[PDB]
């Protein structure tokens, strides 16, 4: 009953969860899609609401991965949208290897492997706007190892490949290790709960510089596009919303969305660590979860305040989308509207109040 | 034999000359187009090579404009892509008024008026990225007067309107008062002629900041789009290539295109005036024109070194293209390729060697 069969590795992820939604849409290219969804944790109740076949599997475990993925003979497309959570090149490589060694010898109709890395490929720095043809930096980066494995395995087995390097992701998953919007929404939620203004903790430059990002749905569209369009086969491809923004403008919108007052960047002041400010807010979040009858999340799991700290001390990281556009991909998002869209969606899904 | 009849006011201009080419293409929306081309100077020999009906007319002269434009009964679309060359609000307004008072009472099939202004509407400043809904600055700007005239005249006479605010234009016209690419090509040409490196004269920030621009052909496409598409009627619309660049990268490409060595921005050094450096190069340019058998241009007419000086002390002027994209306009250009395209085209047309 299916035309294509997808293996989404990291289905609970910030992009994986989007693929779980987009792939199942009736007019999605390559459809109708059958979707295998792989993650380490037991299937979340909110993901059980989706028509995907969830496979709980520790992908870093070769024998377990072989055991659970080798019976899947009908897979045609692999979407690797995971990482182990550390910068370890070897343990990250093992995960991707295990996926490949378990599926390739068992899926006689396998066609394409989508590999998701990121713009960190460009600065670990190269100057921006980042273009896909920029050579690797002379450092260790697990993105490098993943690429080399991709080239080696797809070539020997007559498979097409695509490398996707998304910018900062605007998404809705509460299970992501790096979800900036959920992180800021939690921070805003705690501020309103304690009757405090939304105080910008970041640096001056990050407040005022041009920044870019990518909607999680657009990444999914981009990866599906490369999975079905011949023009995008065997290509390295950046992926962002196609525009630029400033955190100063996002911050104001975030404050309005939560109906609280805002304290923007103050001249002379240095950046403060959000990870430190929120260090002891675990019980407060538990109270908010209960009172608002939200989907039960741990503060540590829905928010990554350390990740916001890095974003708020970064600049000059704009990536170019010209290559994808010249290849025919005309997908885009208004980044300001995308950010608001993610807030509404996480409220919708009762991840945040 | 024509479906639409265009009045291009400023046909020798950096955008007007592009309209003269694009409108006459067979698959251009609204085609086949008849094109009236209006400018003050006698018709250039290179413009006589185009199938447009040239009308030499001083548009600031009401009686002359009435005399030459009132017999044109068949006009359906007006493309105002001119200005007088000064910031004078009244003399600029008179030009636009004279066009309207001469055509509207005489063109019974008039439908739409395209008004081209620019991003100067946003800083004369507002913060960027500039969006079309930003209110007018509390200053005198002839863009304001042109808009008010547009609203007033189109409303009373049941006409649709469109306001186009292009970014810095990458074009090919040698008759433009503000052509940055021709200006830099002339500078590069003189450098190679005097056996000197392409020394960057601008500021540090302009060398290193994100910048945007718009291809002259894309502006034409954008204005034609608004002229034929209902979704774009009665809208204020930005127009850029849809990406960003840095002058540091453009400068390197410019040096390669002319086969000469480059001296980029040097730390500690202040900006130098190009208008001063090139002040006495008129005869040198005449020599280059003769030796290379180029189309006869005066240094003052093909180059605007004062304009490059302003561009090389500017920053934070990025404009947003989201509105046009959300309205269905998916036209774009790779700015780096667009810049190279303009160089090749001016060499093609023998404006530069
Ligand atoms: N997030 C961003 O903003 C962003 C932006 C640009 C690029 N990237 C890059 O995109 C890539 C994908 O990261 P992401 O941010 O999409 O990840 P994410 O949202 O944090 O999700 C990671 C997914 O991988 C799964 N996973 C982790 N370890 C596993 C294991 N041992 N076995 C099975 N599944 C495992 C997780 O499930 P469990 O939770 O059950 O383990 C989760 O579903 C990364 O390389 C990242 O650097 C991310
Ligand atoms: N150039 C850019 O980079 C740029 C970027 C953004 C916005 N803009 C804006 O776009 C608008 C159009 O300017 P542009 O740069 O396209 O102009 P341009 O390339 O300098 O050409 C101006 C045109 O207007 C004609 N003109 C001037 N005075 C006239 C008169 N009295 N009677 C008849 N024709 C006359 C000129 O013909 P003659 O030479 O024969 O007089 C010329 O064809 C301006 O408001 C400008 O601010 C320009």
């Amino acid at each position: 009953s299916y035309k294509s069969v997808a293996l989404v590795v990291g289905v609970t992820g910030i992009v994986g969860s989007s693929l779980a939604e987009v792939l199942k849409l009736p007019d999605t290219p390559g459809g109708p899609w059958k979707v295998y969804g792989v993650a380490r944790r037991p299937c979340p109740v909110w993901l059980a609401k989706k028509p995907v076949e969830y496979i709980q599997c520790d992908v870093s475990d070769n024998q377990e991965t072989i055991s659970k993925l080798s019976p899947l003979k009908d897979i045609t497309h692999i979407f690797y949208v995971s990482w182990i959570g550390s910068e370890d090149c070897q343990t990250n490589a093992t995960m991707f290897k295990n996926i490949l060694n378990s599926v390739i010898p068992n899926a006689s109709n396998l066609q394409h492997v989508c590999l998701q890395t990121g713009i960190k490929h460009y600065f670990g720095p190269h100057d921006s706007p980042f273009t896909e043809d920029l050579p690797r930096l002379n450092v260790q980066n697990f993105y490098h190892d993943l690429e080399d494995i991709l080239y080696e395995e797809t070539g020997k087995n007559n498979l097409t490949w695509s490398i996707h390097r998304p910018a900062l992701v605007f998404g809705f998953s509460p299970c992501s290790m790096m979800n900036i919007v959920s992180t800021l929404c939690v921070y805003a939620t705690i501020c309103k709960h304690e009757n405090k203004a939304l105080v910008y903790p970041g640096s001056k430059n990050s407040w005022n510089c041009y920044a870019d990002a990518v909607d999680a749905d657009l990444v999914a569209e981009h990866e599906i596009w490369a999975a079905v369009d011949p023009k995008a086969k065997n290509q390295v491809l950046n992926c962002n919303n196609g525009d630029v923004f400033k955190w100063k403008h996002i911050w104001k919108k975030l404050a309005e969305e939560f109906g609280i007052e805002m304290v923007g960047y103050v001249e002379g002041k240095e950046q403060v660590s959000l990870a430190e400010l929120m260090k002891d807010k675990d019980q407060v979040w538990d109270e908010i979860v209960k009172k608002n009858n939200l989907v039960p999340t741990k503060l540590k799991e829905i928010a990554a305040f350390w990740f916001a700290d890095i974003a708020f001390c970064s600049e000059n990281l704009i990536s170019s989308m010209n290559k994808s556009k010249e290849l025919g991909f005309l997908g885009f998002r208004n980044s300001m509207k995308s950010f608001v869209s993610c807030i509404d969606k996480m409220r919708d899904y009762r991840f945040i109040p």
